[PDB]
């Protein structure tokens, strides 16, 4: 048996193990994911998969921190593979660490630490408390791992009704394919989600076989594991409406945390968003989240294709997303081992190009 | 504070397709029997179902039940059952579950050296008596379990339906197994039952249920509140050789049982046995689109004088209804405590299936 915090993000689901998991190796939290997903990725299934879960849940393991000054290790997972970074997961791990007591709240404290060591590297959060409560999160922020544009005007001919469309590639915690609705041919609305899904998984493929992605300081992450598909607001409190389609296929319910930040290097990159200017991203479901680039960093001798052959080094941000987690189950979930699917199963059916 | 207005359920599935058992948690519902208590529900607590049931919490294809103390004389158990679309009058993997539960969380108690546990449950369609079928050895482990459903019977023969393209004109029964089905061949509809063609099972179940419900009217002659078609059973060759036929129904929000259906193999087995298909006692066998089984007997048979369904023949001397007795095997997943605060936006659960 295995104890979960289930949270949801604002409509997304971040199943939290707290407990139960076997012991792992690894002496970083990126050995620990590949531990995960290359000797025990039955694990993953059966939290994610049905019954337990559905096609379009996600969430993370806790372990001890490595990295010096964290509280928590965490590696993500979904209904495909094992994410390096997530927004919407992480701020409900802030929340769910503060409201069920896994970090201690200073006294008279109105905003608490909670520092995660993720495959990523550190992402520093807060827990910014409701007033006259002692652990009661009103919602959190979460300052993300170094952001960046890492190649702009990417052209990738997917099979037909798309054909040819222009994105960018940034990294946001994950890589991303950021491309609008618009070159889909498809609005961002609840009755085009199946397409949208096909389309973020054609994308995907197209984009991992035609362009070689690597991040110039984390070995490890060399794919794009998400697309980022966007489109005018529909509240007007917004900037931008997205969908990010990941995993098998899934559907971000969130607006992203990562995706967020991706797109915030992309607009700053080109000049379109200042260092502190508020950004406010709104999902499928209605769902916003607030961002702000907090700054900007050159690497002297570092590179990705944008970086220009005058420029010594690459220009990363680091991007502060802020959302509101809820708890919505303790559970404990249990694996008889006569159960057939005590390593779930999937309906959804593969997709591939011709 | 954080626990108020939260449930305790204990998660179930039996052979893939959940059973989200609720334990404790709902109020006092008014109503002088299970199908009072599940009209109230509906007519006044309808956003409970839609929170337990739905995303962030459940998902689309979701399935559970309230437990209440019993009202029906005999009975250990009442249960109201719940989907993603409404209030099914009965369940069979849900009883399989529930039965299973009962036993396994100590709801009912295990008598000294027994290997059979009966544990009855007072349902909206009638008692359905269940039998929790132990592991030798174990305690109170149970290795699967029988309900013997209340009566079925085939209802309407070749009802000539038509939808839209690509489907067109279909023919179907209309046969009560708990809820009243159509039964359809996945031949008529022109696809195979595959996880492929899973999306467009739901949509030509969903056409045929609404279409069903306008164009002919049904009506159980023994419970009065029971008078739509809710389930669609749409049928086809076997994979698995151990099994008679597979099926896939169609029910609540356009969901798919994983399971094989218990309410849907008792609606077959009672349109078989009409047709001379199956003896009392045979077992009949029905396979689920992920390849899952249950075992079905016919174990008695009766004429009722005087009463009549459009099949029964004026050369007939009254209706036929059979008692169908369903076996599977159902797991615990979990013990869940759902938490609902008030200031969630998704308290009540969302959906982003079409229309
Ligand atoms: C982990 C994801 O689902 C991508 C969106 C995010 O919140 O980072
Ligand atoms: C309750 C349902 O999902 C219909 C199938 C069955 O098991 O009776």
């Amino acid at each position: 048996s295995f104890t979960c915090i289930d949270m949801h993000t604002e409509g997304e689901a971040a199943r939290i193990v707290t407990s139960g998991l076997p012991h792992i190796p690894g002496s970083n939290m990126a050995e620990k994911k590949a531990y995960l997903q290359e000797n025990m990725d039955y694990l993953r299934r059966g939290i994610m998969l049905e019954p337990r879960g559905h096609d379009d849940m996600f969430g993370a393991f806790l372990f001890d921190p490595i990295e010096e000054g964290a509280d928590l290790g965490i590696v993500f997972m979904d209904t495909g593979g094992y994410l390096n970074m997530c927004g919407h997961n992480s701020i409900a791990a802030v929340t769910a660490a503060v409201e069920t007591g896994i970090v201690s709240v200073p006294a008279k404290a109105t905003n608490v630490p909670v520092v995660l060591d993720t495959p990523a590297g550190l992402v520093r959060g807060t827990a910014h408390l409701q007033s006259g409560t002692e652990s009661e999160v009103s919602n959190a922020s979460i300052i993300n791992v170094p952001s960046f544009l890492y190649q702009q005007d990417v052209v990738v001919v997917l099979p037909k009704p798309y054909g040819e469309v222009r994105v960018d590639i940034a990294f946001g915690g994950n890589f991303f394919a950021i491309v609008p609705a618009e070159q889909l041919g498809i609005d961002i609305s609840v009755q085009n989600l199946s397409r949208l899904q096909e389309a973020g998984e054609l994308l995907r493929t197209e984009i991992n076989r035609s362009v070689k992605v690597q991040h110039p300081q984390l070995p490890h992450i060399n794919t794009v594991d998400c697309v980022e598909i966007y489109g005018p607001p529909t509240n007007p409190e917004a900037n931008y409406k997205n969908v990010v389609i990941f995993g098998n296929r899934q559907a971000d319910r969130s607006p992203c945390g990562t995706g967020t930040s991706a797109k915030m290097a992309t607009l700053y990159a080109k000049g379109q968003l200042r260092i502190g200017e508020t950004f406010v991203y709104e999902s499928i479901l209605g769902s916003l989240f607030q961002g702000r680039v907090l700054g900007e960093e050159r690497i002297p001798g570092v590179k990705v294709p944008v970086t220009k052959d005058a420029e010594e080094g690459m220009l990363v941000v680091t991007a502060e997303i802020t959302g509101k987690a809820f708890i919505m189950g303790f559970n404990t979930m249990l694996f008889d081992p006569t159960d057939p699917f005590k390593n779930g199963f999937t309906l959804k059916q593969y997709i591939w190009s011709s």
